């Protein structure tokens, strides 16, 4: 038995973002993940310097023809994240369409990377003309999506000020296409204090009996004093892995996903501090490799609230 | 404690060869390996088809520049394998010289891929103009080299017909520079039967001792791709953990390959059915499913000290 994933994301030489944050973890859990590298840079763009090349829609299509010609275009999952250009994204959409025709049971996990917000206001970090494509072509095709608060607000067109508006926006997202919507981070208020970020998740599904039900959860995570890159990619990847293992249990899938990132960042936070005192982007690269054990079976450190 | 490896080799979307065969195993064993993909192809060339793009020498330098500007050009090991381009390989050389000045203790593991021999006749599968660069530029720089028999013959200029000629040749290789030379496969005959392939290893290491070892590996009925790359990467990992113990390091390298292929050849057959010969697709290494065998391979081959 084998579960095949096609992950189209960026590659870097040094560090863990994109395909570099998604691949090792999924491989450790038994997945035959195939990495299509949308770009190859020396490191992520949060560093003072970075150089590299990008893959264009033509080349992505060639890579695909190669696979198709060998009749190797049969996947169980497809996984996308940061996509920098409309032309590429329209191509990723054509590829997902054909893979779904090839296999109707294919699950498309899509991280709709658009931007994020810093201390109150958010701004986009991909071309604005990608939003219409995400709205009309990509999300309708998705089975699981992992937007942060900023991205859900752009996808739904509604600002989110409360948990209830969050739920309403999540329902809106469900109606665009995906049965699983997880808001990966938000500045919603927590009763635990203000040094907490909020994760919300909602999954629609049919039970053996055949009724269409919805599981909803919330997690209040304590904030770590640092900026990490790649953890959004890691979140989407682990979510793929754990909903795959616990299909009818969003609570457990999310707790394992959020617990894995917690163990990775705790281990990362330790070494960052030891090597420094104000850690640079380099010292803050996720301690991926050293976290093998926590990825394989993470001790659950945060229980979710049931909504 | 961290050990960084810069691995420059090919990437495929489907399968395991190059950085694909070298990365996961080394990550599993705790290495901070950075993969520079010399190419990005849909799959390896053993298939009916393949499409893809290549990385040029200028792009390689660009990537290296980025790392340097950030003071990220400090590594414990460099690993390179199949390159089909002379300009690209010269750039790898300039890069390895550079990383060595930055860290004199850097260990360069070079798999000098030039070709192989099929039934007895060997044929190159890299342009000829590479050989001069390898003999004159690459090998003198290398600390560990992993050539198969054909490559050891091409690199030394001598034909190998016996275990003694082989070790004679490994010695010529040590003189070109490398302290550890391992011949990853040869047609030498084994006392165990015709169904065996021979691996020979030699390491030079205030005494100047010489350790030499041989292993008799049981041939498996099928042609795999990426096993040479896996061999070089696992050798780097094990030489790293058992430093002056060529014997143990080769034992774990080869045992690991054995489990992976045993596991691979089994699903191969399962998917091809009784009597039918597995395709390249079916024969792709079962990498991910061999995680446990990579972390701690059960030793199933003892090396003989020559
Ligand atoms: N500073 C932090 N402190 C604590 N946990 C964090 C921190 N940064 C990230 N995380 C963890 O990473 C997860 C996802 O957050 P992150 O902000 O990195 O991505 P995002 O903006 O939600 O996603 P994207 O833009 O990739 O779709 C959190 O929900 C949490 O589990
Ligand atoms: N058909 C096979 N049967 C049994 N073991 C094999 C077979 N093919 C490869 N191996 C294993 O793979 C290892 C390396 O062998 P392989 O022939 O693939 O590379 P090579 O020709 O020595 O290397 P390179 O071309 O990368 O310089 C062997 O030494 C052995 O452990
Ligand atoms: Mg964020
Ligand atoms: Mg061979
Ligand atoms: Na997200
Ligand atoms: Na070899």
């Amino acid at each position: 038995e084998e579960c095949r994933v096609l992950s189209i994301q960026s590659h870097v030489i040094r560090g863990y973002v994109g395909n570099r944050a998604a691949t090792f973890p999924l491989q450790v859990l038994g997945f035959e993940i195939d990495a299509v590298n949308s770009v190859q840079f020396s490191n992520h763009t949060g560093y003072a310097h970075w150089k590299g090349q990008v893959l264009n829609s033509d080349e992505l299509q060639e890579l695909y023809e190669g696979l198709r010609l060998n009749n190797m275009n049969k996947y169980d999952y497809v996984l996308t994240g940061y996509t920098r250009d409309k032309s590429f994204l329209a191509m990723v959409v054509d590829i997902v369409q054909e893979l779904k025709q090839q296999n109707p049971r294919l699950v498309y996990v899509c991280d709709p990377v658009l931007g994020d917000k810093w201390d109150g206001e958010g701004s986009m970090y991909v071309p604005e003309d990608l939003l219409p494509v995400y709205k009309e072509k990509v999300v309708p095709l998705a089975d699981i999506i992992t937007p942060n608060q900023f991205e859900a607000e752009l996808l739904s067109g509604r600002k989110i000020h409360s948990q209830e508006e969050a739920l309403r926006v999540m329902d809106m997202l469900h109606s665009m296409g995906p049965d699983t919507v997880v808001i990966t981070s938000s500045d919603l208020p927590s009763p635990q204090g203000s040094n907490y970020l909020i994760v919300l998740g909602s999954q629609r599904r049919r039970n053996p009996a055949g009724s269409v039900v919805m599981e909803r959860i919330r997690m209040d995570i304590r904030k770590v004093d640092a900026v990490f890159v790649g953890t959004g990619d890691l979140f989407a990847a682990m979510l793929l892995a754990w909903t795959h293992k616990h299909p009818n249990n969003l609570k457990v899938a999310c707790e394992k996903t959020v617990s894995t990132l917690h163990h990775v960042l705790q281990r990362t936070i330790q070494c960052a501090k030891a090597q420094a005192v104000r850690p640079s982007p380099m010292q803050l690269e996720l301690r991926m490799v050293q976290s093998k054990r926590d990825i394989e079976d993470p001790e659950i450190v945060v229980q979710a609230t049931v909504l």
